[PDB]
């Protein structure tokens, strides 16, 4: 599959926390970039937010946090680990939702899932359309071809109150992009054992393309290095 | 049937759960020695890939091996080319000569299935040995020992290739259903997954016991041993 549904839905979290990402540390230095170019900031949309992990810890800065999210299977996992926010079922190149936000974010690399450059300036065209006019646009890209490794292969094991999930991921290219084919083996004592398979095209846009979808939106765009995940982040800024 | 890239896999994935096969052979020469200090060779029956075998074989005058599995000999060969190693089944062979030692390790054993394949091979075993020799058998779990539902996951890495695998275990009867499944991964192969699932039989101490008596070998039991099972040995006579 790669549509982040069903038995891989439910384990993504536990997948992620197995590989040690923080979502806690994330939601504060996300929500410190934000106060940093929109003081006054209230409001945050999170698209593309898979679980709502990062909305749970970003709903303790801002007073309205919501989400939009393609897979209703992940967006069912959001909605009930933040029941008191509005989220949404839709797509990012095209959703509409009739109000403004201080911040709009799309983070760990989410942006990937968009094929070519029309889908993602009409991604960003969206983001532009839904950002208050003194506030930010954030986006964490993929990796550059530049920066990306063929042949890379990722392996990890977690146990949590007796399951265990070992998730294995191999890359490779593929024309633009990065072919990266996820197994999984789920186990515990009554259940034996299950195996999943996931295989996933991510994009390999360029530096110049991203700046390229944000300036065709009428932002001003900033590229910082290093970032939530060795991938840098992109700023736009309205005006 | 251990067979195919299952078979391959066997070496990456049992050094990945630490098996010291040069710590094992060290200890079973010391413990032929024990009981036949002059001891110049070895069969090894269900030799598998022939990791104890290559250990083995710094320590005796002659090591053979005997597996059932052609693909497990043909790794077995390519580890130890100076070997005889032999294609057969323990339950009914007869290589026509005898040893200081005939050893049976890791719960091969357990692949056997009831009383009378299980007194065939001791017989056969029985046969094997010198008169002033010694038989050794690492068993299966007993079924008191047993622990149903468990599951174990290791990783391992060597050479670029990434190896995970993954068992659970239930009880089937009197016997052990252990399910496996691997996931292999290398830069330039790709991943690719496979599965087995084996019976192995939970015989009790008092079966083997009865298998080693009726085969006229004095026996007598070991806890702990190479894998937490125990060990037993048999004397002529
Ligand atoms: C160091 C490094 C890694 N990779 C690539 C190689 C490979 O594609 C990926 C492999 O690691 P895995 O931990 O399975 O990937 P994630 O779950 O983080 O992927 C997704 C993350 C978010 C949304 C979708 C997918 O990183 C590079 O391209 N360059 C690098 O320097
Ligand atoms: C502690 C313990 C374990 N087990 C069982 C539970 C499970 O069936 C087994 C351990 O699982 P794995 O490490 O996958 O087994 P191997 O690869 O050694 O099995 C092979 C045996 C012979 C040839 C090949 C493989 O021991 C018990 O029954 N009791 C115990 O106290
Ligand atoms: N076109 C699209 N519109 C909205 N969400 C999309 C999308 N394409 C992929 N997605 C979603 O993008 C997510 C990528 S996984 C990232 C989820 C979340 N931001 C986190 O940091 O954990 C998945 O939930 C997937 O369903
Ligand atoms: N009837 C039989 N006769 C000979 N070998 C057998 C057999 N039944 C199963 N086997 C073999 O028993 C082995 C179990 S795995 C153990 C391999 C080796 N003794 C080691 O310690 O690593 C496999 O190689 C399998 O092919």
């Amino acid at each position: 599959q790669a549509d982040f549904s069903g038995e891989i839905a439910e384990l993504y979290d536990l997948v992620h926390q197995g590989k040690g990402k923080d979502y806690h540390r994330e939601a504060a230095d996300l929500a410190a970039l934000v106060r940093r170019h929109s003081p006054k900031a209230a409001s945050l949309l999170d698209v593309a937010c898979g679980t709502g992990m990062h909305l749970r810890h970003l709903a303790d800065s801002f007073g309205t946090v919501e989400g939009l999210e393609l897979s209703a299977d992940m967006l069912a996992i959001a909605r009930r680990r933040n029941p008191d926010a509005v989220l949404h079922h839709g797509d990012m190149r095209d959703f509409s939702l009739g109000r403004r936000f201080s911040a709009v974010t799309c983070m760990f690399s989410s942006i990937g899932h968009l094929a070519g450059q029309a889908e993602l300036d009409a991604a960003l065209e969206r983001f532009a359309a839904h950002v208050l006019p003194d506030g930010v646009v954030v986006v964490e890209p993929w990796w550059f071809p530049e920066n990306f490794t063929p042949g890379y292969v990722a392996a990890g094991t977690v146990e949590a109150g007796g399951t265990t999930v070992t998730r294995v991921s191999h890359s490779s290219r593929e024309g633009e992009a990065t072919r990266i084919e996820v197994h999984y083996l789920v186990a515990g004592p009554d259940r034996g054992i299950t195996h999943h398979e996931e295989s996933h095209r991510i994009t390999l846009f360029t530096r110049e393309q991203y700046e390229r979808a944000f300036t065709a939106a009428g932002l001003s765009v900033e590229f910082m290095p290093g970032g939530p995940s060795g991938r840098g982040l992109f700023t736009g800024l309205p005006g």
